[PDB]
């Protein structure tokens, strides 16, 4: 019976196993705009993905993850609200079922049909595993998704999909360049929270894009064709894999535009 997105191991179960999940900076929230303040002292965001190395698509049976070769500085994402250098390691998604709901970020509680979670880590600690033990070991690019017309930087995602259905199944997922996946401003939200999976560690700075990104009612439908499921097992639908918003407690959430 282990973590996941039904009705008898989703997230009101998690606690059981993963008590920080009842804890001060779990992720994700609901983004109150009108409260956030604008931050003059937040440096230039930095997304520097021109080298980037992608490696792999895995399905992982909660979302897929599109690998990066982490080995070097390639792929970075500094400024901001951060000290030093996050190395990209991975993306991946959330999803609705309906076009109505996905994301695990809200904006004034709205929700929007997915989410994209662009993964870095702090390369003080080293590697990633040391990193999700540090406060500030991770940082979140997270981007939301609305359904209209196609990102074509997306299409290259879609088009392997078929070849991962099911859970353990992975591809090679070579020379793929994620600029591809972000808007034209990189205007954003930050505030300091947590992995919105289990182990659900408070590792992570978030950094919330304020301007979505659009894809294709065919583009989402295609995320909604994977299986939580392995090979030859009752089919499971990947929809739905999203964490609902948590307290906000004791944070404030900066924006960095006026
Ligand atoms: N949604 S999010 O952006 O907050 C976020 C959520 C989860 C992760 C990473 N995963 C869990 C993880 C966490 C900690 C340690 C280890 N391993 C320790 C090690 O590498 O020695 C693994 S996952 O299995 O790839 C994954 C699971 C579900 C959906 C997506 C990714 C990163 C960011
Ligand atoms: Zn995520």
């Amino acid at each position: 019976h282990h973590w996941g997105y039904g009705k008898h191991n989703g997230p009101e179960h998690w606690h059981k196993d993963f008590p920080i999940a009842k804890g001060e900076r779990q992720s994700p929230v609901d983004i109150d705009t009108h409260t956030a303040k604008y931050d003059p002292s937040l440096k230039p965001l930095s997304v520097s993905y021109d080298q980037a190395t992608s490696l792999r698509i895995l399905n992982n049976g909660h979302a897929f993850n599109v690998e990066f070769d982490d080995s070097q500085d390639k792929a970075v994402l500094k400024g901001g609200p951060l000290d030093g250098t996050y190395r990209l390691i991975q993306f991946h998604f959330h999803w609705g079922s309906l076009d109505g709901q996905g994301s695990e970020h809200t904006v004034d509680k709205k929700k929007y049909a997915a989410e994209l979670h662009l993964v870095h880590w702090n390369t003080k600690y080293g590697d990633f595993g040391k990193a999700v033990q540090q406060p500030d070991g991770l940082a979140v690019l997270g981007i939301f998704l609305k359904v209209g017309s196609a990102k074509p930087g997306l299409q290259k995602v879609v088009d392997v999909l078929d070849s991962i259905k099911t859970k353990g199944k992975s591809a090679d997922f070579t020379n793929f360049d994620p600029r591809g996946l972000l808007p034209e401003s990189l205007d954003y939200w930050t505030y300091p929270g947590s992995l919105t999976t289990p182990p659900l560690l408070e590792c992570v700075t978030w950094i919330v894009l304020k301007e979505p990104i659009s894809v294709s009612s065919e583009q989402v439908l295609k995320f909604r064709k994977l299986n939580f499921n392995g090979e030859g097992e009752p089919e499971e639908l990947m929809v739905d894999n999203w964490r609902p918003a948590q307290p906000l407690k004791n944070r404030q959430i900066k924006a960095s535009f006026k």
